[PDB]
């Protein structure tokens, strides 16, 4: 059997690059007798206990397959083999070109007595000289460890060592070394000792690990990593995009680095007035944009990813879309039904919980802070429409808190010590008999000037519809949104999804071979996570980044994630566990998902549960194809090393916590897997894709509070009485930070046209050999089609008002699919923004 037809498909560097090529470039084109060489490794025949490798073969072709793909080149080789080489199930490759190419696949056809073999690569191959060992790629055969080809056990073992790479050295672009390190690269201690931030990782501050980058330490701090112009992530975790509009992390680097300078100059040099006057000025943002004169612009130029990214037509511009929560009822945002609806069906839809006892305690110590008990008590909780006692309403599963109190208090002196004036809130909600919630009171806690020990200085507030007191209710509500928007951005979003998924991406690539059942299960749920977190570490959660300067906890934000993380339990992220812990549901096996929801028209948890079991059934089906027993899941060395390093290093600051699955069990594997995918896919989508639709109007979702509350016939109070729009505007997020906020969260809410949503979407039809899982993944994808149909139904039911509101905004967030753009819908597989 003479020649086996290999035919390789690839994408060139200039095609997945934001700048490279013209027309005629860095298009790298005429390939022949060396440019690329391939050796075939044997699955069947050995030399020792290692498959035969067979003769460097040049890529003697270059034309059409003819359905190759958009901007994909395909090569061809005729490999001279026989039979005593055996069947190939792996290959080594060498790039002799200057440029790297994106290798997609290699199909091995016309192999005698055997079928056409598939290699799914989706990896870049840089020049041969960058590598000690040449690139190895296995065929699409899923193999548990004690299921490897005996010529291939040593290449599989060898390949996982090279991805692991020792814990030394400064990492390069072309590398694929997954290793961990603490968050010690957020500060810039050398260019001022005020930009120095603490390490998030270890004894003192618990946190997950980030990808190791190995740059040099700082001059002033030997235990903190210097900044870099390039932040490293394992090469294949940074995805290119065939289209320029889809480099959204690049458009967010370019906000932080490029747009922000211009704004800083325009405000400073007064090309722009520093603060908004009416609420009609704020709405014009979305009606005509941020304008600036020709001469200023033609000098401070260009930043072209803010292209038809913001579609800034002509000139004298920057441009925002009208947010959905303002598209149809412009003032819907003021209404207490929209204020409370958004707790259940908004931007940050999972903080709220049941009230178990009353008064309402403080879980912080009295010798150091005091009596931080809630002063929302009994009197003001019995209103217009509220026949029950507080004691009947908790009895009846009708009274709810939004506690933004105790995590805030130790950090509040510190938060308020400069340009930001704020409270540590608490907010009681009543589930009205109509299925909707409403606010019954807000205690605003202020620090207390005679020390932390005689604090707080609390003030309760209740609904109002009269004169000036209307606006005091509004400002009381904004001091709660302010508290929540930064609990969102940081905890519900950065820590709970982005930050805690990183150790999973790293632990899977280091201990679970690219050929493993479970590597391939998890794998599509990691798409661009390491890339958006490396740019978040460089341009968003850094000393003076967009998150500190735009959101309330400021310089203390990420230090606060570490302490809130002291309480992060992985088990409770699973959506049943979550609901059951907050008390907005109970385990009722008679009920549809095995849980009865106490707030029954809670749109996030209602659609959520539908998507949770859709994920959990598939990973259970999948896992069953590969483990017929708990005792053979235990018998897997890679999997047990995956979970061992994950819980011990990855999230090692909680490594001795009692809730960690110990992976002795197939159901332990199934919930561990499903929780992860939930976090990566649906949770993240729930808390992220509704950021510009809801918080794209600072009125509706204010990020910073600059003044405190007007008291009683105060000059502040009479100024608010005179014109209340302006004093409100003076309390919340002022213009400059409104603009940087808005530009980030708009990009952050966009779906790239090349996005991979849950279902149907992985990389290739032949990502595995196994026919069972392939068809079990089309059924899971059909299942989501069906579930979307049930969700589309609940948004035509005009009975469920919580999924519409004063805002008239059908809660489209957990709809598993979507078109590109800034839809209020779609569930990607992963944290891709
Ligand atoms: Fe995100």
């Amino acid at each position: 059997g003479q020649k086996i037809k290999g035919t390789m498909v690839v994408m060139q560097k200039n095609v997945l690059d934001i700048n490279s090529i013209t027309s005629v470039a860095l298009d790298t084109v005429t390939f022949l007798a060396s440019s690329i060489s391939i050796q075939l490794i044997s699955a069947t025949k050995a030399d020792g206990g290692k498959g035969k490798v067979g003769k460097a073969t040049n890529l003697r072709g270059k034309i059409t397959l003819p359905t190759i793909g958009a901007k994909e080149e395909a090569y061809d080789a005729q490999f001279d083999w026989d039979s005593d080489f055996g069947i190939p199930g792996a290959f080594y490759i060498k790039n002799y070109m200057q440029n790297e190419f994106y290798l997609k696949s290699l199909i091995l056809e016309d192999i005698p007595n055997h079928g056409t073999i598939h290699f799914i690569c989706n990896s870049w191959v840089y020049n041969s000289k960058h590598y000690k060992t040449d690139r190895i790629f296995f065929a699409n055969n899923t193999y548990l460890p004690s299921e490897t080809p005996a010529p291939l056990v040593k290449y599989r073992e060898e390949e996982l060592k090279n991805v692991r790479g020792d814990g030394t050295g400064e990492r390069k672009e072309w590398d694929r070394i997954y290793d961990y390190d603490v968050y010690n690269d957020l500060g810039d201690p050398d260019k001022g000792e005020k930009y120095a931030r603490p390490v998030l990782g270890g004894s003192a501050l618990p946190y997950p690990r980030r990808g190791r980058t190995g740059r040099g330490k700082t001059r002033k701090d030997p235990n903190s990593e210097k900044p870099g112009d390039f932040v490293y992530l394992p090469r294949d975790e940074a995805f290119g995009h065939l289209k320029s509009s889809d480099f959204l992390a690049y458009g967010i680097k370019s906000v932080a680095q490029d747009v922000l300078p211009v704004l800083t100059d325009a405000f400073d040099g007064n090309l722009l007035s520093l603060d908004f006057d009416n609420f009609a000025e704020v709405r014009k943002l979305y009606e005509g944009g941020v304008t600036l004169p020709t001469n200023f612009l033609s000098n401070i130029t260009p930043i072209p990813i803010i292209k038809e990214l913001f579609r800034t037509d002509g000139e004298q511009f920057l441009k925002y879309p009208p947010p959905k929560v303002m598209q149809v009822d412009k003032s819907a945002w003021m209404t207490d039904e929209e204020f409370a609806r958004e707790t259940i069906a908004g931007l940050n839809p999972n903080v709220i919980k049941i009230i178990e006892e009353f008064p309402l305690s403080s879980k912080l110590d009295t010798q150091a802070y005091g009596d931080h008990t809630c002063i929302i008590t009994k009197e003001h909780l019995e209103p217009n429409l509220g026949g029950l006692t507080v004691e009947q309403a908790i009895q009846n599963k009708k009274l709810f808190i939004l506690d933004h109190h105790d995590y805030l208090i130790p950090y509040l002196r510190k938060i308020n010590a400069n340009t930001t004036k704020t409270y540590a809130t608490r907010t009681i909600f009543f589930l009205k008999n109509d299925g909707t919630l409403t606010p019954l009171a807000i205690e605003l806690s202020k620090p207390h000037p005679q020390g932390e020990e005689y604090g707080p200085v609390s003030e309760v507030y209740v609904p109002s519809s009269e004169g000036v007191e209307a606006y005091i209710w509004l400002l009381a509500k904004a001091y709660v949104v302010v508290n929540d928007a930064c609990y969102h951005q940081i905890i519900s979003h950065w820590l709970n999804t982005h930050a805690v998924v990183e150790p999973f991406v790293i632990a899977t690539n280091r201990h679970l071979s690219v050929v493993h059942p479970i590597y391939k299960l998890l794998f599509p749920h990691y798409r661009d996570t390491m890339n958006i977190n490396s740019l978040a570490r460089k341009s968003l959660v850094n000393a003076d980044g967009i998150i500190e300067k735009t959101f309330l906890w400021g310089r203390y934000s990420l230090e606060m994630s570490a302490v809130i993380y002291k309480d992060w339990v992985f088990t409770d992220q699973a959506l049943p566990n979550d609901l059951v812990k907050r008390g907005v549901a109970v385990k009722d096996p008679s009920a549809p998902h095995g849980v009865r929801l106490l707030i029954e028209d809670y749109p996030y948890a209602s659609d959520g549960l539908e998507i949770w079991d859709a994920i959990k059934s598939w990973v259970e089906e999948y896992v069953s194809f590969y483990y017929k027993s708990d005792e053979e899941l235990q018998k897997d060395p890679e999997l047990q090393a995956w979970w061992k390093e994950l819980v011990e290093v990855g999230h090692g600051d909680l490594k001795d916590k009692p809730w960690w699955q110990k992976m002795q069990t197939r159901e332990e594997l199934v919930e561990a897997s499903a929780t992860l995918i939930w976090i990566a896919s649906a949770l993240h989508a729930a808390v992220n894709f509704g950021q510009y639709p809801y918080g794209g109007l600072i009125l509706n979702r204010p990020t910073i509070s600059r003044r405190f509350m007007p008291e009683k016939g105060s000059p502040e109070y009479d100024a608010l009485a005179k014109n209340p729009e302006k004093e409100f505007l003076k309390t919340i997020t002022g213009k400059k930070e409104t603009l940087i906020d808005l530009t980030i969260i708009e990009i952050l809410s966009r779906h790239a046209s090349d996005e991979f949503y849950l279902g149907q979407r992985d990389g290739g039809d032949y990502w595995t050999s196994d026919a069972g899982p392939l068809e079990a993944f089309k059924r899971f994808g059909k299942n989501l089609e069906e579930i979307e149909k049930k969700l589309i139904e609940k948004n035509n039911d005009e009975t469920l008002r919580n999924r519409y509101g004063p805002a008239k905004m059908p809660y489209t967030l957990l709809y598993p699919s979507s078109e590109e753009g800034l839809t209020f819908r779609g569930i990607p597989n992963s944290i891709s923004i």
